[PDB]
């Protein structure tokens, strides 16, 4: 089997991407944030504290003839921005782009933090990291990909995120028309539960490439690119007026600037992030100070190849017995 679904930016800045997901019988379609940095599929639901729902579409398990309470199971998760959610668990039928999994754990939110409430466009998350990170207790549950894997034509999914435009998540096949040149594959460590890999270096604009190992995660659920302070300083030093602002919480730059590109290495290959991808717009409405899309990972504890980087590539998440990651230009 295979599946193919369009993923769409939630706003004009590509702050996140949503993908329609069918849950239950009859289908209830929710728009979920596909997140290769976590491993829980959770949804706003009829059980979510009413004051914490503001415009989201909810899953109502009592209206699904295939929903079954997973007795005794609870979940609770925190995210990189300090947002969180928790609740109980059902199993139900879940389909993404024509690909169906029966008995998928669907984690129903009883509580969500302010950040989720305030974002009316995201009805929940669909985790695509390794199932070892799944938070369901006392019996850990498998991700949608993990459940689908054996049925897929090939044990892979691909992320093709757009810049200010829709893109695609495919399951079970590699669309050879979706990228240019060849796909370069690179080793993955699953020891921390993430799609963790090592970039071979970077360049700023038309500058020379610096060969240096940068360990980080391929994370569709993170908006920006978080890299070591040395790398980030080198980038922003090429933008007149750019500075790190503690009050704003990162590098900012004059909105009148033309940003240089940023290149990252994948083995001997190179992915070029155009400068425009690094502009996240005014820090507040009407400001002429703009937020940068490359930020320091210092004090995160890990480097994160988020949407800013991933949207410059066609990315293969290869879930073979020994997982790997593939990157192609597009």
């Amino acid at each position: 089997s295979t599946g193919s679904a369009t993923t769409t930016p939630i706003d004009s800045l590509d702050d996140a991407y949503i993908t329609p997901v069918q849950i239950g019988t009859p289908a209830q379609t929710l728009n979920l944030d596909f997140d290769t940095g976590s491993s829980d599929l959770w949804v706003f639901s009829s059980e979510t504290t009413a004051s914490e729902v503001d415009g989201q579409t909810i899953y109502t398990p009592s209206k699904s003839t295939t929903a079954k309470l997973l007795s005794g199971a609870t979940w609770s998760i925190s995210y990189g921005d300090g947002s969180s959610s928790s609740g109980d668990v059902y199993t139900d039928t879940v389909s993404v782009g024509g690909l169906t999994v029966t008995g998928q754990a669907v984690e129903s939110a009883k509580k969500v933090s302010s950040s989720f409430t305030e974002d009316s466009t995201i009805d929940g998350l669909l985790g695509l990291a390794f199932s070892t990170l799944n938070t369901v207790s006392p019996t850990q549950q498998k991700t949608f990909f993990d459940n689908a894997k054996a049925s897929l034509d090939s044990p892979v999914f691909t992320a093709d995120l757009g810049y200010h435009a829709p893109g695609t998540y495919n399951f079970g096949f590699i669309d050879t028309t979706a990228y240019t040149g060849s796909i370069t594959y690179t080793a993955v460590s699953t020891k921390q539960g993430f799609w963790e890999w090592t970039s071979t270096g970077y360049a700023v604009g038309s500058g020379t490439f610096k060969s240096t190992s940068i360990d980080g995660i391929a994370d569709t659920g993170t908006t920006l690119l978080y890299l070591p302070a040395t790398v980030v300083s080198a980038y922003w030093a090429q933008v007149s007026g750019a500075k790190s602002s503690s009050s704003v919480g990162g590098y900012v730059f004059p909105c009148s600037a033309t940003l240089p590109s940023f290149t990252f290495g994948v083995g001997s290959a190179r992915i070029v992030i155009p400068g425009d991808y690094i502009d996240f717009g005014p820090i507040s409405t009407g400001s002429s100070s703009c937020f940068g899309g490359i930020q320091s990972s210092a004090g995160i504890g890990i480097n994160i190849f988020g949407d800013v980087a991933l949207k410059a590539a066609f990315v293969v998440f290869n879930g073979a017995t020994t997982p790997t990651l593939g990157f192609a230009s597009k």
